[PDB]
């Protein structure tokens, strides 16, 4: 599924993204365009292996289990094929444990470079929500 802005940021806000550890919604719907284009089925394949899924590129390495990088550590205990469901609940689920972490939203290369420090709100402005 691809999502326009103002639905996924919605649908965002229902599953408690919107200032969880201190990150305001458009923080999190900046970080999905720029990761995945708000496309639940993006998949992108790193130099090590391991390979991001969906819409907030959640990497195999350490977070989901694709079968084909060894030495994944499997932390959100799920296939990575489910970040890839039109339902984001997954992916919303694993992305808090990832931003819990220790290294919050830097953990996304995209939102580092592209969104910390920008006015992120613009990303929300115009939806009803
Ligand atoms: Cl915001
Ligand atoms: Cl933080």
């Amino acid at each position: 599924k691809v999502f326009g802005r103002c639905e996924l940021a919605a649908a965002m806000k229902r599953h408690g993204l919107d200032n969880y550890r201190g990150y305001s919604l458009g923080n999190w719907v900046c970080a999905a365009k720029f990761e995945s284009n708000f496309n639940t089925q993006a998949t992108n394949r790193n130099t090590d292996g391991s390979t991001d899924y969906g819409i907030l590129q959640i990497n195999s390495r350490w977070w989901c289990n694709d079968g084909r990088t060894p030495g994944s550590r499997n932390l959100c205990n799920i296939p990575c094929s489910a970040l890839l469901s039109s339902d984001i609940t997954a992916s919303v689920n694993c992305a808090k444990k990832i931003v819990s972490d220790g290294n919050g939203m830097n953990a996304w290369v995209a939102w580092r470079n592209r969104c910390k420090g920008t006015d992120v709100q613009a990303w929300i402005r115009g939806c009803r929500l």
